[PDB]
């Protein structure tokens, strides 16, 4: 580790939601392992002047900002820093407080100015000592400055990583407006057009329209095909025939056509009246996309990168180039700033020319997947051109009523319809499979399914062990040759029972795929499940509202018991985003001494301004140390400093409107799952162990792991996998609360 | 009433909660044994007929209470205006025997039903003239009774206080401001918003009062002469007085001195030429008509949905057409012939100046909200303040109810404008004994509207045990007036302060109490601050739980809501969320009423709605606990439906202050300070220790000396309440 | 009372102690059988015997627990009787054994030892047997053929002899 030096955090340029969560982890990390941490107000504007904009930060200054959007530091237009005319004074204020390490949270041109500050660091230091203002020993002591960049722009213009800080929070504000219009346009036949915040990068226009199930998107990178004015009017006329009286047109901030002329939303309003004649009200979401409370995905990403940047500061040797920390998978990595700017220069190069195909593939791998999946899901080829393979593919929802499961059936059927298979629907899960309820569903039946929680098909946590012959009878009377299961641990156990039935029943030799769909991430072989961000955003938001009741009735600690069985995914990740003082999970052994050490920590924190307490607990963390045990222990051991209450959440965590992440998550993995089904369907021998896999997530790409090998790394006694990935964040969570 | 047939329809303007209106209209007509019929496409479906006239049942108006807009289809017809097509529309109603019409529309479509009730004798005589109907039909279906329902966010129809869709559209406006209030604090700037309402401007008055704006543009009362110079000064005053966020609420048709509307672009150019602040214009389009309907609108639509049905069978053959609307706690009916005149009067009152009377015509709610905002956003200089040399202190005692900070912001700014110095007794009575009192000013309560929980701090500690510290600390800070903003704990304290009058002389000062609790158990008051926040939160959580109950077929969720012994959150939560049963303490029940609910719930599983929402009070009974309902519903419901149980807890309170409580706390606190100033002129009687309650529509100061009888100290609830009249209205809406 | 799923201590205990009801796992009961016991108990408060004793097995019902019977009897009897609840712990298997168990442990243990000396088949399923009470004498049943008349899910046998006493007991209550 490293200590003694000072760390300087600042937020300039693009300021998105969750930025206060970033400086919360940056300040609290530099205090836990290093010396002093300093705030740099107004971004780069505070460096030029200084004096009052450079203040020391403590542990009690970044507490109540975790649930506040934007940035508490601020930012402005700084023309005296980008040019080397007054930058010498900006390099003159850091030497006063001994700040030899910088941390920029921008994502646009602010990260570029940090690299120019490091290259000129060896040039401005000799000039400040020549003018007679700094000391000779200081020009050699602080001759090396290590900086680190952090993305934080909702436009996603930094094409280095895939997901940045503010993307998930800005997407929430886009869907929240769409979900409101989805309850009004059903009165009068009309069609709305929305303008998202996508100037130089249309990543926001892609995943937001994919979530709400739009009809046509206008991207600034991939232009529409020549003749889109006549093709979109026919496409909008098709939705009028499919009983879809609501049409959504997502346009970017700078969507261009074949030439470099931007396609404004007013031009589309003048286009739907020359061939269609519908009602159209243009809507433009300005700065409302950048506002609002930060989502649970951004509160964790900003907190994770809020720790990695400080690590990438003292560990970075004085001879390494500037690195932009970004999260991608199990372990976060550092990306060089000089190489990240190179990709931005290449993106703008291909965007100026008419070679737009090389600009889309350069943006990243997730953008290419989101563009290819939506184009095959929104555009429906005519029925007379569907290459039917005379095959019946079935979809089923088995398990807990997790959110996004209604959107997983939408992506599974329409992809299979375009793939050339008639789609059957097994209602009420495995209980309905043994009971029948198999009905063909098409494109118009799953119309607008993205936006409803639970399961329209119906879900059941019933294992298909005993009721097995009844399922085989319904498998032959409907001629089902493929089955897709959308569920949690019950789907994993059911597929294992179907593996032991291939030796008995013969119709079970058909290919099968399970998609993780649970609100606990207990799915073995997968690191993410549909409905996780929905429950995570529900817990953290509700826990934040509970904190307001604590921040008032001073000296009060709230004990909250979350769900999730034994997988403390909702307890650990919920405590990292909501700022819980402690989260007791089953995988972390704890005794009476560790439980008392948290009480001692709470008694000292009550003397500060933050006289509140939030502690979480998984419902099955310990058979003896129950939820009331934490309530009974914290009360008597603090009767003269802090009282406590208890609140069992329950089923309020799951359900509701599917989260924007769970909207696109379930729509993507279910599309690739059917692609596996279609590929395995084409074989003019079906008895294998590779036909019962589970589409899981390893790091970034997807992986099809069969259930024959998942038996090793699973725990049937605790319903959770043996080794989990989020257990590496265990020390990262407890060091943010002292 | 029975035997007749009712035909509901939606035509004209739309709003949130329209599906909640037709839900109560259909279920009330079936309960009294009357045929209900859906009329699609508004008046166009009557002329066409065939498939547009369909019968409704109890399973058709379910799962739509939480869906915004209307499922019927608000259309604007054109063939019904002619009598030729109206004859075909009249004969279409005679096929199904529809002799009663219920038009839940915006404003203009309600007139078409009036012309249909006068031509009923002419059209029916023409069908028998053509021989297509039998002579008994024109005698049996001789007269047609019609009824109207306000269902538009325009609120152009006067005569009432709130219409269907007002609180829901107000929620959508405040929800956007909350996304900016927690965002624009990074850089100084000013946002300009545009709300709907061309000739009403009511949405811009209450929303700006709730969010605490700086200038409003209303079509009725125009801005003062030289407003381009007064608004720029007000925006510059807050720039240096600790306020980096200014809100400018503009109406859809806000006019000036003449009939020229003040567009939002001129305001954008006004603050960019002489002020230079970064201003972004945001025109709230049709998003105000969207979103889930609020808990106040779902109860309003459910109450008027039943009141519209009883206004049809009870309607005499010679009665005029009526439009149902809410009138305080007990709604009334208003004639359609007189409601149109008030709309034409306001228009003519707005034409050719005369704006001075257009504000008075809109009622006392508009005049009360206009006076409150004008005395709260306009701050006179400190040197022009007539200091009365009196110290007025505020205090929060009880539970951290939402919207409590919005009441203190109004209680301090009004107290300063009246000519007093304001104090802040932190931590409630616990800090009153500790001495946590500090002087606060106008700039101290900046941006307090929109922050739940409590800023001063509240404790459920009562005096008596610490009265020796309360009596000593009071005579030190020269406290001459007291204002308590809390729940039932504030009422028990004022009673103890009344008994300590002769033994302790310092407790002879006037003390006014403001209700602020989610339990709504404050005696002498009908509503309470924070009740709508928990009401909008419980029903929303029930919707997120009913979603999982609808996903997993055949599931019943036993939900236990808080509120002490008062069943306000249980009954109102059971009506706004469509619960099957709401067990409270005021309504006893045995195992027979519990088993009758299971048999009522068993027959529901045979229909398409295979779910079940049942709520229970926090302490409805010491025996029939929450697990008792969960254990009985699991054993007796074995094989027909599975059931779980969930307890809400403190999550209902301490949330984002609902726009109703953002104005409720801001309204009655300014009136509570006026009651202090009216008594701070010269103490020895009982009219000094009173509470501020809601009787019918206005407020009343009931002294705690006489409130000892109409309260139940054994259960912390009043003996007689007001929402108990909605108990039969809530039970008839669950099969 | 304890005893797992076997209502032997609840059935025989309610017969000797004179309990008005004894809810065991072997007899199903709903809310109507629970309410009939309360309606018959209300009529008992109008006589000289103004008391009430009701027994319940440790695991007679998954939902009708001990607190469920106490909560229903308290509310449905508000004003005619005030009921309480009490849970018997491990005190049932107390210290000094009953004189009947003193001879029971000595009578059948000698016959079990006589069976050991007599046999020592050799390597089958009857060398492992039990010592049960048929009618008046004892019987040595092998553990292999004792699977069709037992329920391993509740650790109790299928058909029990004392279940024929459930027709009685009631006639001695109300």
């Amino acid at each position: 580790s490293g200590a003694g030096k000072a760390i300087g955090v600042l937020t300039s340029g693009g300021d998105a939601q969750g930025m206060n969560a970033a400086v919360r982890a940056v300040v609290r990390m530099g205090i836990y392992v290093g010396a002093k941490v300093y705030f740099i107000y107004e971004g780069y504007q505070g460096m030029v002047d200084g004096g009052s904009n450079i203040a020391e930060a403590d542990w009690e200054s970044v507490s109540s900002i975790l649930q506040v959007g934007g940035t508490i530091i601020g930012s402005a237009r700084c023309q005296a820093f980008r040019t080397r005319e007054g930058r010498l004074k900006a390099a003159c204020n850091l030497l006063q407080r001994g700040i030899t390490n910088l941390c920029v949270i921008g994502g646009d041109g602010s990260l570029t100015g940090a690299n120019l500050f490091r290259k000129e660091w060896s040039g401005l230091l000799e000039e400040l000592a020549r003018n007679g203002q700094i000391d000779k020993e200081a020009v050699q002591k602080y001759a090396y400055l290590n900086v680190v960049g952090m993305v934080g722009s909702i436009d996603n213009d930094f094409c280095g990583t895939d997901m940045t800080i503010g993307t998930d929070s800005a997407l929430h504000r886009i869907i929240e407006v769409v979900d409101a219009i989805m309850t009004t346009a059903q009165s009068h036949q009309r069609t709305f057009v929305l303008e998202v915040m996508g100037r130089h990068c249309g990543y926001l226009a892609l995943v937001s329209a994919l979530a709400c199930g739009a009809d046509w998107v206008f991207l600034p990178e991939s232009p529409p095909e020549e003749g889109w004015e006549e093709q979109m009017c026919v496409k909008l006329s098709e939705n009028r025939a499919r009983k879809k009286r609501l049409n959504i047109i997502i346009v970017a901030e700078g969507a261009i056509d074949t030439q470099n002329k931007p396609i404004t939303s007013e031009k589309i309003k003048e286009l739907v009246v020359t061939q269609l004649g519908y009602d159209t009200r243009v809507t433009i979401l300005g700065h409302v996309q950048r506002g609002g409370t930060p989502s649970a995905f951004d509160r964790i990403l900003a907190s994770r990168m809020g720790v990695e940047a400080v690590i990438a500061l003292l560990e970075a040797t004085p001879d390494t180039p500037a690195c932009v920390v970004s999260l991608n998978g199990n372990h976060a990595v550092r990306l060089p700033l000089m190489e990240c700017v190179q990709m931005t220069q290449d993106v703008q190069k291909a965007m100026d020319e008419r070679r737009f195909q090389d600009a889309v593939r350069l943006r990243g791998r997730s953008f290419a997947g989101n563009l290819n999946t939506y184009k095959r899901l929104a555009i429906k080829l005519p029925d007379d051109q569907i290459p039917k393979t005379n095959c019946n593919v079935a979809v089923i929802n088995v398990g807990a009523p997790a959110a996004g499961m209604n959107a997983a059936v939408r992506s599974a059927v329409r992809v299979g319809i375009a793939d050339g298979h008639r789609m059957l629907a097994i209602y009420d899960g495995f209980d309905g499979f043994a009971k029948g309820q198999i009905k063909e569903i098409g494109w118009t039946d799953v119309g607008g399914w993205t936006g409803q929680g639970g399961s329209i098909l119906g879900t059941k946590r019933v294992l298909p062990g005993k009721y097995l012959e009844e399922i085989a009878t319904q498998m032959r009377t409907h001629s089902i040759n493929a089955l897709l299961i959308i569920g949690g641990f019950e789907a994993y156990l059911g597929l294992l029972e179907l593996s032991a039935a291939r030796e008995k029943h013969e119709e079970f030799c058909v290919p099968m795929v399970m998609v993780p769909a649970t609100v606990s991430n207990n799915v073995p072989g997968s690191d993410f499940s549909i409905g996780a961000d929905t429950a995570l955003n529900t817990i953290t938001d509700t826990c934040n509202r509970i904190k307001q009741s604590a921040s008032g009735t001073k000296r009060r600690v709230f004990i909250i018991e979350t769900m999730g069985g034994y997988c403390g995914y909702l307890a650990n990740m919920g405590g990292l985003a909501a700022g819980a003082d402690a989260a007791y999970i089953f995988e972390e052994p704890f005794d009476i001494r560790d439980l008392q050490s948290n009480v001692e920590h709470l008694t000292e924190k009550m003397k500060t301004t933050i006289q509140r307490g939030l502690v979480l607990r998984n419902e099955s963390c310990s058979e003896n140390y129950t939820t009331d045990f934490i309530y009974q222990l914290y009360s008597e051991e603090g009767k003269g400093v802090f009282d406590c209450r208890k609140n069992v959440l329950g089923h309020m965590q799951q359900g509701g409107a599917p989260s924007p992440f769970d909207r696109n998550f379930g729509t993507k993995i279910s599309a690739r799952a059917m692609e596996w089904i279609t590929a395995k369907l084409k074989e003019a021998k079906f008895t294998t162990d590779d036909s019962i896999c589970v589409l899981g997530i390893s790091k970034r790409n997807v992986i099809f792991q069969p259930v024959a090998e998942l038996k090793k790394q699973t725990d049937f006694e605790h319903r959770i996998p043996k080794e989990q990935w989020w257990l590496k964040l265990r020390p990262l969570m407890k060091i943010l609360a002292k």
